[PDB]
């Protein structure tokens, strides 16, 4: 019997993007007459499978999985859900149902923006390489730079937090001087802005910075952050609608893509003294 | 084998999200699952969340939703026999676990007065929230202990953008030397408004936030703020719920202390 309850397994809610995704899923679910029951998990098939079985024991109608998973591990989670519809929001190419922001396009937009402004010395601050999302953003950056015959001047790895963005940017400035930094999320970009400011490098006159997500606070960073927007409202609307559609007509697995956009604010400019005035 | 149900307000605000994470951490260490229901404002929405969580057959409930005690009584009534703990209620009911609701306000006023400020503005949370109201009342009362009135009182909605807009509004009407802000997200917006207005922080305007949510040490400048230890709140609330499940003896409210974390956003007033 249907219960009008959707189960949501989610990675660390202390990161801003997953919490905005929960909020957007709850909002659409409420408009569609569904309650949402949320389980927060750590990495691993076992942690995800345990979350699924408990929800299925309490008769949830369908599941949404927002946890970073590689191909094989995503297949194992999908398998555990039995015949309950299940959707994934953070997976590599996998034979599973997914609703994804285009992982390569966000990286491409960031490189193209900086290259068009004239930058040639671009550093990359990735997320944790255990994350499929962080890996695909890194690969997209490297590939798009190579299409312009550029190599990144530095590549460092953070953990999605602001403090890691600060620490990795400080380390980057010990080894070289980029004119622009691509950062894999907005929280790390906040820490990079702090490191640049406290090192006497003005943003964007001396160093440009691009974030990723457009989480809510970023329009109020100093300076307001230029970033790749992932519209979490639309993700929440789309996933809840795809789950309702999967309850009515059980269908083959499909990967579905949502657009990303570059939001131009106040952290990018041409490289220092290209247009000295 | 055991599951805790957690009702929470909007997870897009950083403090409730850190509280969820802290509750999940302690619950997992004690072998318990946590299932979460997100609530809009009001007693009806909280009752609906409680009913959803009871339908998950949970063993106990933790409510992190700002409630007047009369509505908390109605929410407790909807829990029935299932033990329930509140994290944001005034008057603080029996069994509850909550941060001291006035100590943070007192510490912030006392710090700015100790630095020599006399022209202190307040940027409150939404007065619909018990926590925002108690912080406002605490600020006013501590200022009155120094024979001061706030030079301005502005009202935000807990978001950074509201901190920006309210700080721009405040600067259209006057010029304080210090600003007490009811949370760190609004303080971020306040810093942006001061910076873009050409008011140096802290040399011309001092700013104090509230929460010490994770990003705040990386604001420009790093934010002086009232720390609410959300790790300790999660640990203590789960421990108290377990004690209630083991022995239903009702316990006095437990008030957790808060502290001032001095970073880089305060200084004496421009003389
Ligand atoms: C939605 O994708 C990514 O999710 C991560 C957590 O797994 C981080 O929150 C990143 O900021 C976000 O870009
Ligand atoms: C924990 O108390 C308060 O909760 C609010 C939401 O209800 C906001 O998140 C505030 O920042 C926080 O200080």
């Amino acid at each position: 019997k249907q219960s009008h309850t959707i189960g949501l397994a989610t990675t660390n809610l202390a990161l801003h993007a997953p919490s905005q995704i929960v909020a957007a899923i709850k909002s659409r679910a409420s408009q569609m007459g569904f309650n949402v029951v949320i389980s927060m998990v750590e990495q691993g098939v076992e942690a995800c499978k345990a979350a699924v079985n408990s929800l299925l024991a309490q008769r949830v109608d369908g599941l949404i999985i927002n946890v970073p998973l590689e191909n094989e591990d995503a297949q194992a989670v999908a398998q555990a859900c039995g015949n309950v519809p299940v959707l994934f929001l953070d997976v590599s190419p996998a034979p599973v149902n997914s609703v994804l922001f285009d992982p390569h396009e966000g990286a491409r937009l960031g490189v193209e923006h900086l290259v068009a402004l004239g930058h040639q010395r671009i550093a990359l601050l990735t997320g944790p390489l255990t994350s499929v999302s962080a890996r695909l953003r890194f690969e997209g950056w490297r590939q798009t730079l190579a299409q312009h015959q550029l190599q990144p001047i530095a590549v460092l790895h953070g953990d999605w937090s602001a403090l890691s963005g600060y620490q990795q940017t400080m380390q980057m400035l010990n080894e070289g001087l980029p004119t622009a930094l691509l950062v894999a999320n907005d929280q790390m970009a906040l820490g990079a802005l702090r490191a640049l400011s406290e090192s006497g490098l003005r943003v964007p006159a001396q160093v440009s910075v691009v974030g990723y997500d457009d989480t809510e606070d970023s329009a109020c960073f100093i300076p307001p952050l230029t970033t790749i927007k992932q519209d979490f409202r639309l993700l929440g609307q789309t996933s809840v609608n795809r789950l309702v559609q999967l309850l009515q007509n059980p269908s083959a697995q499909s990967p579905q893509l949502l657009p990303v956009t570059l939001v131009k604010r106040k952290t990018t400019a041409p490289p220092e003294n290209l247009y000295f005035q």
